[PDB]
């Protein structure tokens, strides 16, 4: 039906960090941190303390639902699984979708529907652009299973940048998503340019890993293991330089500006010492231009120490700067239209967030000011006409696009594997 | 069976001082002071006076059973064996378990069962967290031998802090056991955190040894040798300072407040003189924070005199404060949950008992008020939100947890050496 | 000059345990156990007994120089500072470099130079790969101060694995250092692969801490506090299993093979009892593969007891096996060359030492045989072609590389912070 959509059209975003979800009726979507928590090796002592309903399905997911079941850090680095490592779950990983299943299951269960006119939801999923074929097939399999439990009339999937352009309803610009895992820049002329869509393998999660290194170098290593901890630290102590080299010089001259103290929990309060105060810049900068002799040295000597198993989640080989990303995304649109499409740049998603702490504007920079000054370095003639803008409520964006897309996607259009578009029915 | 448990589930605690025991049916457990009494070198004169049944097994154990067989102090410091010196019996000591055997034998024999429906007990043992592997294997060997005498259907063992958390059924807090021998602090989130469990090697028995030194300095040394004597003295004359340095200053200014007279027996009545009246504080304080230039001097110069053999049971090297213990136990749980788990602090066990004698509240402090003020000194930001509580009937606690754990521990779960959990059958 | 180098080129290694040092002229370097001994709280009684020269600088360092100033164990666990806890001194610790200063000062003072042609030394320092930026800057500050005292023409610093590859002058292999604090595995093709260099945070010092636990479980705890004591015990009683599980099974079947008696001092002679005889394996094994349900249980229940302050120096979260370390270090070199570079494996450094005591070869294994059988478990196809070798004089190695590197490092090459290579001049 039609007005049936304005109620029961149900958007879902995944991305890496937060799974943003809700029906179209919401003003802004509810969030679930993507982490699933396994309950797997349990001393029968603790199984006595777990409700047999929760332990039955073998996981728990959601912000509040997991917090209650969290044991010590050793438990966290084991049984707390962040699937969607970057935008994507490796096929071979059974634990990867096992959480996504009950993460998606948690999503719908959160919103019951009393109305007997309810024929089942309309589930608009927004995956990352990097999502391969199997990740589509896998997640439709997920919602096919929830069809037996919940009422789902139809399921669709849209690439994440497609949502944002729909969310902004912007006519001419290059969308840039700050997605935690991946940065997806797409130009849009009258709509997405699928050929010009460019999605980096880098994201906010690379700002964690550059923080997760700092907290190891300060001797907080117990804190590093817990991903929530570096999150709070990164978000609080992370900072974006105007120009990295000029900034680090500044922070080594007058560190007292940059020394910060973050209270994670009453026991553990992270003090960024006087010396490393300049490393605050590497935290927020590595999202944008992770090519510098200053970072690429600091990341290299931080790749040496291998604590548990992982060598660290980050790439030593170097990536493309989001300045160079936007440019590369534009060379794929037509020279006719490039003057128009390169006018606006919409920054969106999480990793473009950073707010300059007050009084520090002479050195730090907002994500907006960063991109604008990033273009001046590479393509000067471009940065003249560029008006770069950050979305209001950056991370809520993709979901707002997911429902609008999900709202108008004529329901007689079947999902066909070849076109990778349209509804599928259970 | 099931309702069979609500009767014949049988909890046993050991700990150092009192072995707390009984079936689940009891309101509070019966106690046996852990002391075994050897009858070993007996002039045939006295063997004539001993029933040949008692002398046959070579020991006696229990409060009333030993009192009748106690000879002079020389006999007490010899043939009265306190096993479980701290939480643990050294493997090499045959006398150590030989008492525990007949101490555990005394425990079950105390409770005969008339009902022919009785298939044997369910013995839930609570050992100290410090109990090594052999101490588990040794005590199962004990109950395997009592299987031939008594009816024991199944035997299990739980670490002592696991009991308390079950006894309190507290969801978020850090348990602190005042166990006579050892202080075992564990955080609990939905249940014990085995990684965060921290057990000090210090306990109430270190408050004896600091009293046992005082009674030597007052010239009562005949009284010191008898462990029951310092017990009654410690419990009566022992006291817990608000702040040790401020307190000792007070007690040296106005000693008449603190001069006390304890009647042990009609012959021997201990008068804490006017001078040492300040040493009452070191008695109760050394349980909490045994690092002070005032104690660590007094314990050092009291380590010099070596009377019989032992140099004294106490550590000159210094230990961790229970304030620092709780903190160290929290750094092992996840920064996510630390805000919640650090809220409540449950004090339990014997060594957190002390009651301020009336009118003295301006200087002394209850164990509760002591811990709360202990945290303010170390981790100020923690002590703001901390609500610290003492268990009603502090020492009875562990047993109450031992039965509940012993009540539900599904009986098809075998004891497996690797997991160190579950029932074993004889 | 040139031939001036063949005399006055002066190598210095730090590492954790032994600081190996000497001029290039030596056959093998002289050693200094890294321990500094503070003289800090001294009763004026003892200051009368200390030469005012020694007490002036406030420390003493060196094997013989400290032995003479050692008081009781309480003094040792306080005023005997092992800096470089693992490979690294925490910035905030003033006591950390204060020893390194006079430790390095002790080093040069040991070797006076009579020749008036002597223009000052050439100091080649070998730090650990984990050495951060500040640890470089700190130690150059050290040698800048010794420039006023001694004659130092030039100072350089090389990462420790760089030395070994130079010391061996091996063309194709993966160096593995058994460094007391840390295990640094690097592949070398025509030289070090800085990207493939992988340095574990585990080392011989984790074999102490697993012995330091054993000596607490045997009741020698007075002996545990003294790091020299566990050293001699570890080196003597420590043993490396062929396969840990198969070995522990063997040692619990026939303990009389493994019961050992080590004479530390005429008073104290450590008898590893019959029972724990199997724990000899955990001593030497935890260097290699500290992931086992057998160790990771024994280390966990040994982390509970906290004696003085420290919870114990060791990581409960688990580390990477040196088998998996070598593999992870190879995935960073190019698939073209991996066939060649994975041929030889040079084991080096202290923690790869262990000699099977005679007649026990059926169960124990040399460090060589251990690594070779370690690879067979993980990467079978690799272990076929692998020829693994241990350096002759394992621990002397890094210094031998330090001088050769220090010998040819063209002196017109300045130290530049960015490249982290080359000479600096005072
Ligand atoms: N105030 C902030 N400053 C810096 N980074 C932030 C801030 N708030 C959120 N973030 C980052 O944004 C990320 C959220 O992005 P997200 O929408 O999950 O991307 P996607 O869902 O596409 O993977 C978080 O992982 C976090 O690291
Ligand atoms: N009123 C009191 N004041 C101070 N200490 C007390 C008091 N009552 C009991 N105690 C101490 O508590 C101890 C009992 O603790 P207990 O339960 O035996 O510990 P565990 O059993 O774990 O070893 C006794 O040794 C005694 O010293
Ligand atoms: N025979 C031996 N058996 C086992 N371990 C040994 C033996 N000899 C020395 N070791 C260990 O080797 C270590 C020396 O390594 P070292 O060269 O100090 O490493 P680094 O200097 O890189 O820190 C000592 O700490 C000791 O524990």
């Amino acid at each position: 039906s039609d007005a049936y959509r304005l109620k029961y059209t149900f958007g879902v975003d995944f991305g890496t960090s937060y799974v943003k979800y809700g029906p179209i009726t919401l003003n802004e979507p509810k969030m679930v941190q993507t982490r699933g928590l396994f309950l797997r090796d349990l001393p029968e002592s603790v199984k006595m303390r777990i409700p047999p309903d929760v332990l039955a399905r073998g996981l728990v997911v959601g912000d509040e639902e997991v917090r209650k079941y969290l044991s010590s850090v050793r438990d966290v680095q084991r049984n707390l699984k962040y699937p969607l490592k970057d935008g994507v779950a490796r096929r071979d990983d059974e634990e990867a979708w096992r959480v996504l299943k009950e993460l998606a299951r948690y999503t719908l269960a959160q919103f019951p529907v009393s109305d007997p006119e309810f024929a089942g939801w309309l589930v608009a999923v927004a995956l990352s652009a990097l999502a391969p074929d199997y990740m589509y097939k896998a997640i439709f399999d997920i919602y096919d299973e929830l069809a037996s439990e919940f009422k789902i009339y139809a399921v669709t999937i849209l690439p994440q940048p497609l949502a944002v352009a729909i969310a902004e309803n912007a006519v001419n610009c290059v969308i840039v998503e700050g997605g935690h895992g991946n940065i997806q820049v797409a130009p849009i002329s009258f709509a997405l340019i699928r050929e010009g869509l460019v999605a980096l393998n880098r994201g906010g999660a690379e700002a964690n890993a550059i923080t997760r290194e700092i907290l190891k170098d300060i001797g907080y290593s117990d804190i590093a293991r817990e991903e929530y901890a570096v999150e709070v630290v990164k978000r609080a102590v992370g900072l974006v330089p105007r120009r990295l080299k000029e900034a680090i010089r500044a922070a080594k001259s007058d560190p007292d500006r940059f020394v910060t103290k973050v209270r994670l929990s009453p026991v553990v309060e992270v003090e960024i010492p006087r010396e490393y105060a300049w490393t605050r810049f590497l935290i927020g900068e590595i999202v944008f231009d992770p090519n510098h002799e200053e970072i690429k040295s600091y990341i290299e000597q931080s790749r040496l120490r291998i604590e548990n198993a992982v060598i660290g989640d980050v790439t030593l080989y170097g990536e493309m700067d989001v300045a160079s990303a936007i440019i590369t995304s534009l060379r794929n649109v037509s020279v006719e239209i490039q003057e128009r499409v390169a006018s606006q740049i919409i920054l969106s998603g999480g990793a473009f967030s950073w707010r300059v702490p007050p009084g520090m504007e002479d050195v730090a920079a907002d994500s907006v000011t960063r991109v604008k000054i990033a273009l001046e370095e590479k393509s000067p003639a471009l940065a003249s006409k560029v008006e770069v803008r950050l979305v209001s409520e950056p991370q809520y964006s993709v979901w707002r696009g997911a429902v609008i897309y999900g709202y108008a996607l004529p329901l007689s259009l079947e999902w066909s594997d070849t076109t990778r578009e349209g509804w599928r029915f259970p």
